[PDB]
């Protein structure tokens, strides 16, 4: 029964974390901040099928922006517009969440406000001196939904 | 509490129908089968923000195909390719559902198979002779999810 599946998923939202359901960084389709939005680049982005694509600088873990596919709607590929022009214009908010965040809290946070994607990070204390934020992956509302409705 | 919201939504899936949650036809962003995928047309489709766009012929209620935004990934706007070339190539399946279908059944049907959009229709017996299928709107998995998780 659908109803009991959902209810069990609902009960697990208290104890599961965003880290449990996230798309880890090595499974993310991302794009370098240096990119040029020529025809082939926009074509790869549309082929990927994702609504939103993290933008990184230098290393994949250094996520600095989010590119939405809808941000290419007025881009003429003939212009070879740098991606930077587009991320500076739209400036989509970039939200971060800790890996130990519980899915009930995450769901609450996605339900309030427009953003349904957060970058998952943890505090890396295993220095090497200074503690820093280590980016692990992304988590969206759909990751949480899937945990609620999936068969188990 | 998130958990009780979800559980109540789950309990209502038995009695709510696809008609209760659908996007009615007058609220749908659609495209005519005659369209040409020149730059401005592809630009309107990407600006709309929808992953999938019903294609109609003649009247809005005569839905004959579904265009996915990802189907424009290799389309060069300079070619002025008719939309028909693209819908004949990809041929995305078009699924129909009756308006009195319950959301638990709908959710079951979206969970099995790739399609997460159905065209909602009802049997129009108020002829005028012959009974026909009257298209009312579309319903996607997200419409059902929203009914499960929304605050109430
Ligand atoms: N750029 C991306 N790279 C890889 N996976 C992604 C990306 N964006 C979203 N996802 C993942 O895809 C799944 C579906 O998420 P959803 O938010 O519906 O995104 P989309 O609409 O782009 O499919 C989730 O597991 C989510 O973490
Ligand atoms: N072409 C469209 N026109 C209008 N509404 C649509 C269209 N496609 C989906 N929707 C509606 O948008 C809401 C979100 O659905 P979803 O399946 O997430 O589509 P999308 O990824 O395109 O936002 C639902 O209420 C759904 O019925």
């Amino acid at each position: 029964k659908e109803e009991l599946n959902i209810i069990q998923g609902a009960l697990e939202l208290r104890t599961k974390t965003v880290e449990d359901v996230m798309t880890p960084l090595r499974d993310c389709f991302m794009i370098t901040g240096e990119a040029i939005l020529d025809f082939n680049t926009m074509s790869e982005i549309m082929e990927s099928g994702y609504t939103r694509i993290p933008v990184f600088e230098g290393e994949r873990s250094n996520i600095v922006d989010l590119l939405f596919v809808k941000d290419l709607a007025f881009v003429d590929p003939d212009d070879c517009t740098p991606l930077k022009t587009i991320t500076k214009f739209y400036n989509h908010p970039l939200h971060f969440v800790f890996n130990d965040t519980k899915l009930d809290a995450m769901l609450e946070e996605f339900k309030k406000g427009k953003s349904h994607l957060a970058i998952v990070q943890r505090v890396n204390n295993e220095g090497e001196g200074d503690p820093f934020y280590e980016v692990l992956g992304i988590v969206t509302l759909e990751d949480v939904i899937e945990e609620i409705i999936k068969s188990e």
